């Protein structure tokens, strides 16, 4: 009967996979072929019986040949397909718990677990996860999908026992995007009970049976998960395989369970089960529950969404910390998101805020009194809007109940809500709909469900009946800024329509990621301290004290990460219109190679892209966030396959992930972290995308023609040489002082132009692969020495345009030193060629830079470079051509620098060197200079004129 | 030559006419032989063999198809033409810098391609993809011109 259970579980998995024939057809086929079923049973048993490993070589060829020689003899198409599916399932099986016999395991409790490789199963619909775990039992049935070795995700207590794997596979994509900024990879699991709770007709007894039966099934599902999962033992530091378990894949020990719609209160139960199994993660197996961080006291999710709200308001020119603004909210002063988000600013004027029970209306709210009352309400352990003080409410406003038939409308409420002038009373449904469509500065979301829909989206496809009566249209919402503190507040198409309606909006996974990030960081810390617990460095009863001590620093680190991502999104929004073609090329590349689905990820189609191109508009902000997340995931996958995290020059920033206390006290444990490579990869990709931009690596791939690994090397070299991170931080700090977002965005765009050109220079002028440490140590010191003295050698038009740009920057509040440093970025790029030239001519870089920039002013190369920058980039080939002519000009000036410094004496300045070089030229050089002069006089700046000018500069050099 | 002779043109005159664009390259061949103080026979052999190796004839024909409606486009098209010719001159210097005179053009090209680098490999792949694309505007020909240029160290 046990082997029958194995076959039954495989058949149930096939039904979950969407196999056409039903269970009755499957069992009929198996019954009509008992010899074949015997062959498959022998195959599975011999593969996974540990005793077979003690019986010499396993009967691999014999079992495989017997099965094949029986399958090919079949004549029935349905029988052949069914038995082939089972044969492939047996071949794809990696681990099982059929032979473990320890009493505490789930096997003794009649639970069967299978670890499967979905990549080699024919009947599985796309996408195919990296690892799958199928747990079958007569009481509970669950699945778990993972896309990588280090994975994280929640567990649904689903009720769709007929086909729940489709629901899990649908949610795994959104979960994968949700984990773009955090270390692990998106994963998703889900279990369902098979016998429903006892139907007795009494609500008190029914709801008790649902919870009671759910815990026992939840315990069993996790127990099956831990049977096949490996364990990490710090007695030796290696990964141990559970006994009586025969593996066919490699090693896999990471497994983290997150709360979800049916697991929010099951965290402590999961941790207790992990303790029973003796799992290495311990209390980190589940997020929070009873040991961890008070997310209510932290409010990290509300702060994370408030960063996006503040960025949008700064883009509007409004400071939420010093200017009063009106807010419509969803929720009450009792939840984590809404409660912490409504107390972050004393200038908040909550005009209206509905909930699941009652509605709060304030036509002309105050600031200090409103903040005080909101704080007082948040002080209670539990409260609603009915507890709001009716003495502090404005005239005409108040608190009403959602269960009333109708609510009278005051003229003040109507004036503060922007409704039809003839209304005098309204119903709670229409009141909520009118609140959702209001001329209000901020729309704070802290509730559950979807309240905003797209115009073309169907009500049933949303998947929320409770809000089906109150769902509104995205293009109809009148709010300027929408902050999504909760999950799934607005659909992706609704986000696209809202951003196309002029409103500012980002993806929810970009706003509320802080709560996930703080969940990841704590886990990433809980492991490290646990290591120090085994080493004796951490006293066991001081461990919890240490976590409670580092809570604020953890929140600060997560907030810094969210600030970085928000700043990158703002800059990308500023440069969204001019990079539409490159974005479309990136989408096509990801679709062709990484198997991205445009409709599933809400990315625009080719027709939509060309329609926007004819309309002169780039991608929407949520679309940009989605593409940025996918690029981050692809870069993570590329780096993990490489050895960059292994090398020290990239691993030098590992301690910065952890708080300062751990940074000082724990050094060897940090250097010997279990998830070190993944943390390094996440940090590198986050820094690269945040600083260089979304399209940095892809443009490198098209232009240079190398893999993303070399792009990462180039960005690291440039960041260490020029200090791009410090400049970006200074720009952000200046923007925080009162500088408008336009000036800061332009500064970041110029800096990104600098890093693009410089990285291309390293990829084109240095041996491949790039020795990052070598080029850093041979360029960075000289660049840092020559950068401050830039004013010593700029002449003529170069000095004039730099002074103009620096003055324009400083006129908006930018510091003069930062403004001048920004205006010289294109000239700081030339210092790389200056250092290379000085290395070749074994001379000091001061004279080399002097003569180089003097010669640049002599030929007026700045005007030609600016004209080259104006060249069209509508297709790829024109882009390659314009970078070609740019690099040709730069190389020509390099050769001219060789020619000029080949004569003269070092004490001579740039002007004298140019004079004596022009003295000994020929009619060829005279004709070339006259041609450039006539070209400048003509004023034509098409490709042909710039090209002939490029050879004129080339012809000035003998080596050409 | 066959098309010319099909109308009554003598075969010798027809072949001499059809080789005019290649008789032009003999000036560069003689200059190269003068620089490398070698016989012009081997120089011409390797030069035209390298021309067939890179398919410079197709690029020159495409350059000849460029528009001449104004003066500047004419200067640009003569610029790209002379750039291609000078690049093949430099490649001839590089190829004849190694090997032995008894080796023919094919062997010299083979041993030159043997000791190249990833830069030259990328350039040749780029020209191959350019030929596969079939686009013959100014931009594509210009980037192809640097690909041929990038095959040379002195560039």
């Amino acid at each position: 009967w046990q082997q029958v259970v194995v076959l039954r579980a495989y058949a149930k998995y096939l039904r979950q996979a969407g196999f056409p024939y039903s269970q009755s057809h499957i069992e009929s086929v198996l019954n009509e072929n008992p010899h074949t079923t015997r062959s498959l049973i022998d195959l599975f048993e011999a593969l996974f019986d540990p005793s077979q490993e003690t019986d010499g070589r396993r009967d691999a060829q014999g079992a495989a040949a017997a099965v094949a020689a029986d399958i090919d003899a079949l004549v029935s198409l349905d029988t052949d397909r069914v038995l082939r599916a089972f044969a492939n399932l047996i071949e794809a099986t990696l681990r099982t718990n059929y032979f473990v016999a320890r009493p505490d395991s789930a096997r003794a409790r009649n639970v069967l677990a299978f670890k499967l490789n979905p990549l080699v199963i024919k009947e599985l619909p796309l996408p195919r996860p990296k690892f799958e775990i199928f747990v079958y039992s007569p009481r509970v049935e669950g699945v778990h999908l993972r896309f990588g070795f280090v994975a994280r995700g929640g567990l649904r207590w689903s009720d769709r026992r007929e086909d729940f794997r489709t629901e899990i596979l649908g949610l795994v994509k959104a979960q994968a995007v949700k984990n773009a900024v955090i270390v692990p990879v998106g994963a998703k699991g889900g279990f369902v009970v098979k016998r429903p709770p006892t139907l007795t007709g009494d609500a008190a007894a029914d709801r008790e049976a649902t919870r009671a039966e759910g815990v026992e099934c939840y315990r069993l599902f996790i127990s099956g998960l831990l049977d096949v999962t490996d364990n990490v033992d710090k007695a030796t530091g290696a990964v141990v395989t559970p006994p009586e378990v025969v593996r066919r894949d490699g090693e896999d020990a990471y497994l983290v369970v997150a709360a979800d719609k049916g697991t929010a209160t099951f965290s402590d139960i999961a941790n207790e089960v992990a303790k029973s199994y003796g799992f290495w993660l311990g209390d980190a197996f589940a997020s929070g529950g009873s040991i961890g961080y008070d997310h209510k006291a932290m409010g990290i999710t509300a702060k994370g969404a408030w960063e996006s709200v503040k960025r949008h308001f700064r883009e509007m020119g409004v400071d939420t910390q010093t200017q009063d603004f009106t807010v419509v909210g969803i929720g009450d002063m009792s939840g984590d998101v809404f409660g912490n988000g409504m107390l972050l600013s004393k200038h908040i004027r909550l005009v209206a805020a509905f909930d699941h029970r009652d509605i709060f209306l304030d036509p002309n709210p105050d600031a200090g009194r409103s903040w005080d009352e909101r704080k007082r309400l948040f002080d209670l352990p539990r409260s609603s809007w009915a507890d709001y003080d009716k003495s502090l409410i404005s005239e005409g406003g108040g608190v009403y109940s959602r269960q009333q038939k109708s609510i009278p409308i005051s003229p003040q409420v109507r004036t503060a809500l922007g409704l039809d002038a003839d209304v005098e009373e309204l119903t709670p449904p229409a009141l909520i709909k009118a609140i959702l469509k209001a001329p209000v500065d901020l729309l704070w979301n802290g509730g559950i469900g979807t309240y905003i829909k797209a115009e073309t989206e169907a009500d049933a496809d949303v998947g929320d009946r409770a809000n089906d009566q109150i769902r509104v249209c995205g293009n109809q919402v009148r709010a300027k800024v929408i902050g999504e503190g909760g999950n799934l507040g607005v659909t992706a198409l609704g986000r696209i329509e809202f951003d196309l309606a002029g409103g500012r909006i980002n993806t929810d996974a970009l706003d509320n990621s802080a709560g996930v990030d703080c969940s990841d960081h704590e886990v990433n810390i809980k492991i490290l301290i646990d290591s120090a617990v085994t080493a004796g460095k951490v006293t066991p009863e001081e461990r919890t004290e240490l976590l409670l001590s580092m809570t604020d620093e953890v929140g600060e680190l997560v907030l810094a990460d969210n600030r970085d991502q928000n700043d990158l999104m703002g800059t990308s929004r500023a440069n969204a219109a001019s990079l539409l073609s490159v974005h479309a090329r990136m989408i096509k590349d990801l679709v062709d190679n990484r198997g991205l689905n445009r409709e599933l990820e809400a990315l625009p189609s080719e027709k939509e892209i060309r329609r926007r191109a004819d309309a002169g508009i780039g991608l929407t902000s949520p679309e940009l966030a989605t593409l940025m997340a996918h690029v981050k995931l692809a870069l993570k996958d590329d780096v993990l396959a490489s050895d960059l995290p292994d090398q020290e020059v990239f691993a030098s920033r590992l301690p910065y992930y952890f708080p300062t206390r751990l940074r000082e006290e724990l050094h060897g444990e940090i250097r010997s972290h279990q998830l070190r490579r993944e943390i390094i990869t996440t940090m590198l990709v986050n820094d690269l995308v945040d600083t260089a931009g979304i399209s940095y690596a892809y443009r490198i791939t098209e232009d240079v023609g190398v893999g993303p690994v070399d792009a990462v090397r180039s960005y690291v070299a440039i960041n260490a040489i020029f200090g791009i991170g410090d400049v970006w931080r200074r720009i952000r700090a200046a923007g925080d002082a009162g500088v408008p977002t336009s000036v800061t965005d332009r500064m970041t765009l110029d800096l990104r132009r600098l890093v693009d050109r410089a990285g291309r220079w390293l990829l084109n002028y240095r041996p491949q692969p790039l020795a990052v440490g070598a080029e850093i140590n041979r360029f960075g010191a000289k660049v840092a020495a020559l950068t401050p003295r830039m004013s010593e050698w700029l002449r003529g038009d170069d000095k004039a345009i730099v002074s103009k740009e620096a003055g324009d920057f400083a006129s908006h509040g930018v510091p003069e030193d930062l403004a001048y440093h920004i205006a010289t970025g294109l000239y700081q790029y030339s210092l790389l060629d200056v250092i290379d030239i000085a290395d070749i001519v074994d001379r000091e870089p001061d004279e080399v830079a002097d003569t180089y920039f003097a010669l640049m002013d002599h030929l007026g190369a700045d005007a030609l470079l600016t004209a080259v920058s104006r060249l069209s980039r509508d297709d790829r080939w024109h882009s390659l051509a314009r970078l070609a002519i740019r690099d040709d000009i730069y190389g020509s000036l390099r050769a001219l620098c060789f020619d000029v410094l080949a004569v003269g004496e070092p004490d001579e300045n740039g002007e004298e060197k140019i004079a004596e070089w022009e003295t000994t030229n020929s009619s060829r050089v005279t004709r070339a200079r006259r041609t450039l002069t006539e070209i400048y006089k003509d004023g034509e700046q098409d490709l042909a004129t710039l090209s002939v000018a490029a050879r004129q500069i080339r012809s000035m050099t003998r080596t050409s």
